[PDB]
RNA sequence: UAAUUU
């Protein structure tokens, strides 16, 4: 049993070192919480660690690196199977440790690492996002600790004396932030059939409701926009939980909780959405409110389909344009865009679907008819 | 809280 397998930690040191507000000073140690299991999971870990390790000076002595000299020792010691490595990690790993493990795990097939972090160190800088993407063109699966994670390694990891997880104050807030600035350093891609699906601008026939958004920024350069291709990426609605946002979180609100998290100057910068469906009428009382915030910054919304939410959503589209947004439905040439930019492709070329144009045209209509009253 | 990497 696990509790039998580590030393649990001090709850005081868990909370401390794996609370995940995104910018945070004064921690000068990395924490790893480590199982190793079969590949079969469901069932005890065949073992299971809690390394640390100061940040500075020596990265030799970084508890990725620690884990690594256990596991080579371990592994000696008992019959050799394919493994199933999960770490839960205070700090995403510096560059030194990212391309060790790399190395490592390129080198090893029957191992693999599945890494959730509670906080991304050094997320801005650009030999971290090329050392962590390295480290996920390995094979190593790189996520940021959600609650589900967080309590998890609770139960697992610390001498709670029984008492259950009690979550932090803006656990879910930071939880999007660095979920959103992974995707970004990563440079995930939206699954194709995802795309296809939910930007389909035809009439809307599923059950589902649910709102994938891109998102680029451009930056205004000797009178010419120019791409900024750091912040680039896409997302989605977060779904109500009680554990996350009790009311959801729709993907406009999240789109516009990432814009101050960038850390903008006074420069001119125009931020462009392409969205599948139009914001709802809060939503864009959102947006309305941040565009009279942020003069430096345009917002260029392009959307798919029209969302007819029961309520004020004409007002709120009046509204967004009335303070200098531009709100465009989706025709071809941003379809194609969004397909060549944000799509898993592979290669492969925009394919569009039946009456695209026609049903672009339709709500282009709809759309200046709303805006014109 | 943009957060000492030899
Ligand atoms: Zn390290
Ligand atoms: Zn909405």
């Amino acid at each position: 049993q696990i509790r039998n397998m580590v030393e649990p930690m001090d709850p005081r040191t868990f909370v401390s070192n794996f609370n995940n507000r995104p910018i945070l000073s004064g921690l000068d140690t990395v924490w790893l919480c480590c199982e190793v299991k079969t590949k079969d999971p469901s069932g005890p870990p065949l073992d299971a660690k809690i390394f640390q390790g100061k940040v500075y000076p020596k990265a030799k002595y970084h508890p990725e690196m620690r884990f690594l000299r256990w596991f080579h020792k371990w592994r000696q010691l008992h019959h050799d199977q394919e493994y199933k490595v999960t770490w839960y990690v205070s700090w995403s790993p510096c560059t030194r440790c990212a391309n060790s493990v790399a190395t490592f795990l390129a080198k090893d097939p029957k191992v693999t690492l599945t890494i959730f972090v509670a906080r991304l160190y050094y997320f801005w800088k650009p030999d971290y996002q090329q050392a962590l993407r390295i480290l996920a063109e390995a094979g190593a699966t790189m996520k940021i600790m959600n609650y589900n994670e967080f309590q998890d390694c609770w139960n697992k990891f610390v001498d709670g004396r029984g008492k259950p997880f009690k979550p932090w104050n803006n656990l879910p807030k930071h939880y999007t932030l660095l979920q959103a600035t992974l995707g970004e350093l990563l440079r995930h891609l939206m699954d194709p059939g995802t795309f296809t699906s939910n930007f389909n601008n035809k009439p809307w026939v599923s059950g589902q409701h649910e709102t994938y958004l891109c998102y680029k920024v451009e930056r205004l350069h000797n009178d010419t926009w120019v791409p900024l291709n750091q912040h680039r990426g896409f997302l989605r609605n977060q779904a109500p939980n009680i554990h996350g946002f009790p009311k959801g979180r729709h993907a406009a609100l999240c789109f516009l909780d990432l814009i101050p998290f960038w850390k903008l100057d006074g420069q001119q910068y125009r931020v462009t959405c392409f969205t599948s469906w139009s914001p709802c009428f809060s939503c864009a009382q959102e947006m309305a409110k941040f565009i009279s915030n942020n003069e430096h910054v345009s917002l260029c919304i392009f959307a798919a389909r029209i969302y007819d939410d029961q309520g004020r959503y004409q007002e709120g589209l009046r509204t967004l344009h009335r303070d200098g947004a531009k709100i465009a439905m989706m025709n071809y040439s941003e379809f194609e865009y969004c397909w060549d930019t944000f799509v898993d492709r592979q290669g492969r070329p925009f394919q569009p679907w039946d009456g695209l144009d026609e049903h672009s045209q339709a709500l282009s209509g709809r759309l200046r008819a709303i805006l014109q009253n």
